Formats: structure tokens, sequence, C-alpha cells
């Protein structure tokens, strides 16, 4: 008689067994005293972690570890509420107000995740606005995808970067259309980097709204860690700090931050914590607030978990020591894998993707590491990659320091041994990939500033709605 | 001339102003040392809060805050990272088997919150069954609406618990057919309950999944808080304790709660954290962990507040102290306003919703109370209850004690008068409205009897208190 619900599930997860895209999780114990070790099953088997999105390792700061303890004390540990019933407070105040401080923003808004928040904005534009059309990058990140999808409108995928495609869609209809350009500053998986500028100028003329995921920028682009859109006018956003600059780097009106209308961050990488947001005009920001279903009707954060955030952030932005130290750590491990000829996907940012080609080999290489050399680093497969540009991820921070670099260097070199795994030069020799075998974001003047460099100012209503 | 994007901002903005369902948020400030209180923009003015959904007080609990503590000294703040890379860790091993086990289900799977839960198996259910039909209570919250909408199949929406509505819905698809119920067992905004036993029967009758949202009953139902459908085998479940029990409370040979396919709850109400989760059979844990997009691309939940959760739960199992006390508290506010004429809207939960029936009298009520009396209560209005139908939200918990209770009393009292607000005898002369003022309404009793109130801790299974709790294969994945 009735339909085989079981049947349908087993034979769904035995697709992915046999694909071998069936994930088995990892048992990884981050140590907030031992950064960046972690234990596994047993607390006497260490590794070090070296795939982590705790860029700044700002998780276990003493700022951050403080404010959480703190505010524990006072607010307990739920909030006991959304934030139209209870779920309002002093802490949620605070971090809003510092991610509006951070992007020069008029406003923002705290989801429980960048992933709700993606979907929750994105959503929204659709279903207000029916007739709009949606250009999105190709690589954009799943949360993006999905809350595209939930618009429920046209929607156009331009090539990875490819601006001429994105220009030709955007003049192909009218002006008065209603439009939205969604990409990313930093897309994680080999560290490319948008045009943002260049994109904000088509935005201007084809009179679309621009959305930028600044995901794995916050905390490490700009003076500031304001992401790739602070970075692009480094010097006059350096200059005037905490302040909306004069002018922008060109002697311009405006910043490229001040010119793209909605940004989305995490608190749950650079900022050591949990939760999403985005930073807008304070219209659009009230908007989401008032009509986002995906704001309204859920818990509110843990106040100590946006406490600690509010920390992370605070200390990083004053704090251009962190970013300057983590791009001489990626500097270090990528110039040591180009003299050994690891090879390494060359890219302007701070991500370190190591090129194996395999999906076997990579899954085979990430566990020599952990279980012969106590490196935890994960292989990126299918669907996340290309089939035939499997690769392992290393994302270095101010806390890999010289001497476990240099052990992840010769643990790394000890395995494309072990397993026979291609250099730069086989690469070469089959014509190349993704840039292996055939310019930074950080310049060498800017890697060479310390926090003196930075304005004085930067060290120490529409979140409540607005009364009509 | 581009699109107007500020101009369509404007008066979309403007329109909810106009309906006056443009919400300003309180500024509430929770005092772990001193709850139910809290403070407002100023740590000198405190209130009362009689509308958290904290509803047993597990928030500021000392076990909830020191396993916090302990953990954060450990593990720091952030899990950095998500499940699939360097955000699998023992505080979610040990947080998902404990869900596991409450529910005495094969597996139970941890998500950002239950709004995320529920979208994600509502989803995940129609887009790989496209033939799915979805029956779903009118009166289902926000998250479950959503999910039902990304699921993207055929749908119907039946009235407020009419299981005749249901059955003749049901009917008129072949069996074959594959149907989905989805329902919650306690609806939070009158306080209304689901006949879970009832609605199994005619899932099994025409061949459904069933999908329970307990969201507003975990911590409160049952003798160990495992919700409704554990309420629903009480006796059964209080003699095995922990274990999955020989017979349900008919003699038969499967409880409710082993009936429902899956079940969904969120860690951010009694068990004083934040979270949501479903528990269900192994594979179905295995199917949303290996294709939800909304558990696979997020960073995973810190792992001091999945600890303060895990704690929680732990606690409150063992603990039927918490449930008969709120219950008695509930029950006392609700005897007085009944004394008083002061409107309730009948129910055999624990909630207290007064019946207003005007938005702005509801407002103006929800303000006086803060500002007048120190006591937070919030008004309910259009779009989450029918326009017409607006109430203030009470929700007592084991720290409403009777003192508390007296001084709500009086001040709910005195607003009444002040707004000359209608008193049950006045909703009985417009023919009553949800039970208020209706003669030959028969109430429903209480879920909670007297039997069942009158349980001490020492009247539950030993096998319930600080027991060993094994961690889950399937929280990791699955060998064969
Ligand atoms: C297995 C696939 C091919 C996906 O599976 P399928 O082929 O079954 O899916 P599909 O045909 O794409 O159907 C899913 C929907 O995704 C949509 N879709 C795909 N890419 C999109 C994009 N950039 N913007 C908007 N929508 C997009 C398709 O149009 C389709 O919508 P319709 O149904 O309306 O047609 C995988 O390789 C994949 O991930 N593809 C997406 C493109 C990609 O490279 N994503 C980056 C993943 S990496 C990540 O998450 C990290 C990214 C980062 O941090 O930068
Ligand atoms: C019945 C019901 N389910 C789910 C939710 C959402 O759960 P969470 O707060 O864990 O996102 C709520 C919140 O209002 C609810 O009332
Ligand atoms: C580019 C990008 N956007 C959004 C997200 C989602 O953020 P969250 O972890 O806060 O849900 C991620 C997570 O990895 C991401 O990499
Ligand atoms: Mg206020």
């Amino acid at each position: 008689s009735g339909f085989d619900y079981e049947g349908l599930i087993d034979s769904e997860l035995q697709k992915k067994r046999l694909d071998k895209s069936y994930r088995y999780f990892n048992n990884i114990n981050r140590l907030a005293k031992e950064f960046p070790l972690a234990h596994r099953q047993r607390e006497a088997d260490k590794v070090t972690v070296w795939c982590s999105n705790d860029y700044l390792a700002l998780s276990k700061h003493p700022e951050v570890l403080d404010a959480m303890h703190k505010t524990i004390d006072k607010y307990g540990c739920g909030a006991g509420g959304t934030r139209n019933i209870a779920g309002h407070n002093i802490p949620t105040l605070n971090l809003e107000a510092e991610l509006a401080t951070l992007h020069k923003k008029e406003g923002a808004l705290v989801f429980s995740s960048c992933y709700v928040a993606n979907d929750a904005v994105l959503s929204l534009l659709g279903q207000k606005m029916k007739d709009l059309v949606i250009f999105s990058d190709e690589l954009n990140h799943a949360s993006m995808i999905v809350g595209i999808k939930h618009a429920n409108v046209k929607k156009h995928i331009f090539k990875h970067n490819d601006l001429n495609e994105l220009e030709q869609l955007l003049q192909s209809y009218p002006k008065s259309v209603p439009k939205l350009i969604a990409f990313e500053s930093v897309y994680s998986m080999a560290g490319s980097v948008a045009d943002i500028e260049k994109i904000c100028d088509l935005a201007d003329k084809y009179g679309a709204l621009t959305f930028l995921d600044e995901v794995h920028a916050v905390g490490l682009y700009g003076p500031h860690g304001a992401g790739v859109a602070e970075h692009c006018d480094f010097e006059s956003h350096r200059a005037s700090g905490i302040a909306t600059p004069k002018t922008n780097d060109k002697g311009g009106a405006k910043t490229v931050m001040d010119r793209v209308d909605m940004i989305t961050g995490t608190l749950g990488k650079s900022f050591g914590s949990v939760g999403g947001y985005v930073a807008a005009s304070r219209k659009l920001i009230d908007w989401f607030r008032s009509f986002a279903p995906g704001f309204i009707f859920t818990t509110t954060l843990p106040p100590s978990v946006m406490a600690g955030a509010t920390a992370a952030i605070r200390y990083q932005r004053c704090h251009i020591d962190l970013r300057t130290s983590q791009q001489k750590h990626t500097m270090y491990v990528k110039k040591a894998f180009h003299e050994l000829g690891i090879p390494v996907i060359p890219n302007p940012s701070h991500i370190v993707p190591v090129l194996i080609g395999n999906a076997d080999l990579a899954k085979q290489a990430s566990d020599i590491l952990i279980n012969k050399h106590q490196i935890y680093v994960q292989a990126i497969n299918f669907p996340t990659v290309a089939r035939g540009t499997e690769r392992l991820r290393i994302t270095p921070t101010p806390g890999h320091t010289n001497d476990l670099s240099d052990i992840l260097i010769n643990a790394v070199d000890d395995v494309f041994n072990e397993l026979q795994l291609p250099r730069v030069r086989d690469w070469e020799s089959q014509g190349g990939l993704l840039g292996v075998g055939e310019s930074n974001l950080w310049t060498s003047s800017q890697l060479s500033l310390t926090n003196d460099d930075l304005n004085p100012n930067v060290r120490d209503e529409v979140s409540s709605g607005i009364k009509q």
C-alpha cells in the first residue's frame, strides 16, 4: 500500500557513498590555552589545526573570553526570547552598533548566522520585487544560491569574475528594471577576489543594487578589518579611521564601501563567535527587521556570544598587527611551498590551497597528515570544487608562528614524497592547472604599518525601531 | 531614471505604520542573579518579566552557567568551523546524544535554531519527493510555513485541530501517494494542544509521515519534559524512565512518541540557550545531515552554548519539580484572573493569554504595565494573531512565586480598570471569543492531572539521574 519512505532514503544515502561524497566528521576539540592545537577523541591525542576559519585566533582572545564570562554572570546563558519579545538587550545594541561602525554604515542587523542573513535578505528582495533580475557569480556560496532560489525571480549566473559577461547581461535589460548583483569579496576555495569597484560602476550604470558577502574578508582586509571594500580605499579609511573619509583614494566623493548597498558578514570566523549580519542604510535595515521571517521568528543569540563578538570586533579594529601578522605567516608558507615545489593555487589573499588533483589522494594526504604528523588539514572535493582540482585547504593565522609553519612545511613535503604526489614541475609539464605550472591585496607598504599608524579615534535607533 | 528602490522601501514601511503593526523593541536586560527581574536602558530601572520563553528559568541555572564557564576555559568562544571542517566536537556529540535519549529516538541532529531545523527538514522532504502532499495545521509557526513553501509541493491547510477536515483531505488521495502531516504539539498564541495520538492513527491509515514541532512542550510535558508526545504515555515513560517502555498506557506495542516520525524542538526556550534539533530514526538523521544545506554550510554553534543546553536537558530530565512548580504557578494566576473576570483564553497548557480584542488597547496596556507597574508583558497583534483577538501573553515559570503573581494580578486588574477594558462578562454579551464568555463551551482538562502534579523527583526512575549517555555514530557518519 503505502509509499516506501525508507527505501527512498536508503538509496539517496547509497548514492552519496558510491560517488564518495559521503562525509565522515572529525572529532576536533580546540584548546583555548594552546592555540592552534586541539585534541581528538582522547585528550592525549593532540594535533595542530591548519584549516580553521578562526582566522585571527580571536575565539580564544582574553578580551573575548572575559566579555563572555562577565556577560554570563549578569545575563545567564539564553536570551530567553526573540527580538520582539524579551530578547532585545544591550549586548545586541552594542554588537549592531559595532558592525555599523566597522563598515561605516547607518545600521546593521544581526541574524543567527550569515547563512540565515543571506537567505533572509535575498529572499525578501525577490519577494517584494517580483520583477527583479538577480545577477549571481558562478562561485557564490550555498547560502546565496539558496537565497536566490527562494527570491523566486529571474536570475543570470555570470562566469567567475567575468565582468564582461556581467555587463552583457546587465545591458540586455532596460535601466528601469530592478536588478541585484550578488557576489563575494573573497572566494574561499582558491582565494580569488572580486573587483568591487568595477561592479559598483556597472551597478551605477544599469541601475542595480549591490549585495556583497565579505565573509572571508572581514577581519582580514582594510586597515580596520572592514573587508576588501575598505581595502579598495585603504589610505582614505586609514587616514579618517572611525570617521567617513572626506574623499576616496582617487579624490572622488564616495568610497567603495559607502557605495555598496548591502554588505553581509559572519561573526563565526575572524570574529571568533557565531552569528551573521548585514550592514546597510537605515531604511534597508528597518525593512529587513520589519519583514524578514528568519529574523523575526527565532530566539535571539545568547548575550554572551554577542559580547564575545563585540570584543573581537573592537579589538581587531585597532590591531592591524593581526592582519600584517597573518599576511606574513601566509606568505611565509606560500614561499616555502614554492621552493619545495609543493603546488599552491596562486591567489592574492590569505588562503593556501594545495593542489592534489585526485579525490582519493587528497583524502589520503589529509589522513596521513593527521595520523602520522598531527596536522589537521581538510581535503576539498567535488562538489565544493571541480573534479580533478581537489586540494588541501590551509588557512594560517597570527598564531601560526614560523616554528609551527616549519613543521607543516616539512610534513606536507614528507607526504608529497610518501604518496608520490605531483610537484609544480609535474603540473608545468601537463600544461598547468588553475595557475599552477602556468598581486596581493596587501602591498609591502601596507604590510609595514603598525598600530601606531592608525587614527587614535579607533581606540575605545533602527535596532529598536523608529517612532512615527 | 532607474527603479526607485528607496520609494518602494519608504511606502512598504509606511504601510506597516498606518496599520500599526510596526514593532518597537524594548530594551530588556535579564538578570541571572535576580530571576525573573530585568533592567531597562539604565540598570536602576528594573521590571518583572512575565513574557519570557525561558519557561523553567534554566537560562540562569548553576549547572548551565558552570558548564558554559568551564567549556569556555577549555574551548574558547566560537567552534571555529562547520561540522564538516574543524567544527565537530565532543560538546556537539553529547548534545545530540542527550536529545536522542530525551525523545527515545535512534538519533538527533542539531541546527543553528529550530527555525532552521524546520525549514531544513520540510525543504528536503519536498525536494526529494516532488509528489508529496503536505497537510499543515492552520496555526503552524512561520518557520513551518516557510519550510512548506520551500518544500515546493502540493499543500492543504486544515482548520485548527479539525481532524475531520484532515481525514477528508487525506481520504481524497490514494494511499500510495507520499504525504506529510505537519503540526505543533502546543500552539503558543492561545496554548491549544494537538491530539497527537489521533493524528498518528490518521497517518497510519492514509500512509503519511508525521512531523511534530514540540517547541512549546519540551521541558514542560511528560515526566521527563520530553513533550506532549511523552505525556500521552505518561505512566509508561515514568515507569521505564530512560529506557523504551515495554508497552504504552493502553497496553499496546508502541508509544505515541515512538510512532511520530520526526520531532523538532528548540534549545532556546525551556533549555535556556539557543539552537534547534530534530529527533528521528538513524536513517532520517543521516539523510538530513548529508543533504540539508542549512545544516552543512554554516558555522557550528559555540561549544559553550551546547554544553549549557546539555546541562539544562540533563537536569530537567530528573527534576519533575520544575514542571509541577510551573503548572501550579500558572493555575494560580489563571484562577485569580478568573475570579477578577480578567479574560483568559482557556487552554490546558502553561500559557496565560489575556484577551484584549483591540490592537491599540493591548499595546497601551503593555505600556502602562511596564511604565507604571514594572511588569513586562508583550502585546500580540496582527499578523501573529487574527485582528480583533489581540492579547497579552503571560508565561509563568518555577520562579514566579505567588508573591510575584499577586503583584501581577493586581497590576493587570488596575490596568483593566484604567483603560476600561472588557471583562469576561462583557465578552459573554458579545457571544464569547475563543472560549472566553461562551456558555456551554466545555474546556479541555489540563494536560497535567492532580495525580501527576503531586509527583516528586522520588517518583522518577533512578536511571534518569546522572545517566551515562553514550555518543552516537550517526552524529559523525556511519561506517558499515
Ligand atoms: C553538483 C553541482 C553541479 C550542483 O548540483 P546540481 O548540478 O544538481 O545543481 P544545479 O543544477 O545547480 O541546481 C541547483 C540550482 O543552483 C543554481 N546555481 C548554481 N550556481 C549558482 C550561482 N552562482 N548563482 C545562483 N544560482 C546558482 C542553479 O541555477 C540551480 O537553480 P535552478 O534549479 O533554478 O536551475 C555542484 O558542482 C555545485 O556546487 N554547483 C554550483 C556552482 C558552484 O560552483 N558553486 C560553488 C560551490 S562552493 C561553496 O559553497 C563555497 C563558495 C565560497 O565560499 O566562495
Ligand atoms: C512553534 C515554534 N516553533 C519554532 C520556533 C522557532 O525556534 P527557534 O527559536 O529555535 O529558532 C518558534 C518561535 O517562535 C515557535 O514558536
Ligand atoms: C562566503 C560565505 N558566505 C556565507 C557563509 C555562511 O556563514 P555562517 O557560518 O555565519 O552561517 C559562509 C560560511 O562558510 C561563507 O563561507
Ligand atoms: Mg524600551
